[PDB]
């Protein structure tokens, strides 16, 4: 038969929302510095750039990413709901950074260059948190 399968393709998922009109939200001094100091550090960062967007499998030939990761999240969504006022506390954003950190130690090995990068990230991260305004 003619039919070899080299159609349909695969795709990336859709993107976690950063908008949700009906989510309730709230401005607090710990999201504010979430984005002021937290983020902001973190996105400057020569290891950053992995992390400021979802995750293109296609683009980066990692066509097992979405079978192993389920809840996939990135800086770059997380920007875009800081920047949106998504969040009602500190908690659904650290969620969030938690998340991105977790996923790459699952899919990735320790010690490959992607764990070392979200390792130091994460330390930065931990470092930011701990001067977290009570
Ligand atoms: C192995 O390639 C990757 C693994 C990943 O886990 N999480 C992300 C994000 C991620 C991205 C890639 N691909 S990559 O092109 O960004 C890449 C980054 C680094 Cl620092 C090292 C190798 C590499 O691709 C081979």
């Amino acid at each position: 038969h003619h039919h070899h399968h080299l159609v349909p393709r695969g795709s990336n998922p859709p993107p976690p929302e950063t908008s949700n009109p009906n989510k309730p939200k709230r401005q607090t001094n710990q999201l504010q510095y979430l984005l002021r100091v937290v983020l902001k550090t973190l996105w400057k960062h020569q290891f950053a750039w992995p992390f400021q967007q979802p995750v293109d499998a296609v683009k980066l030939n990692l066509p097992d990413y979405y079978k192993i990761i389920k809840t996939p999240m990135d800086m770059g969504t997380i920007k875009k709901r800081l920047e949106n006022n998504y969040y009602w506390n500190a908690q659904e954003c650290i969620q969030d950074f938690n998340t991105m950190f977790t996923n790459c130690y699952i899919y990735n090995k320790p010690g490959d260059d992607i764990v070392l990068m979200a390792e130091a990230l994460e330390k930065l991260f931990l470092q930011k948190i701990n001067e977290l305004p009570t």
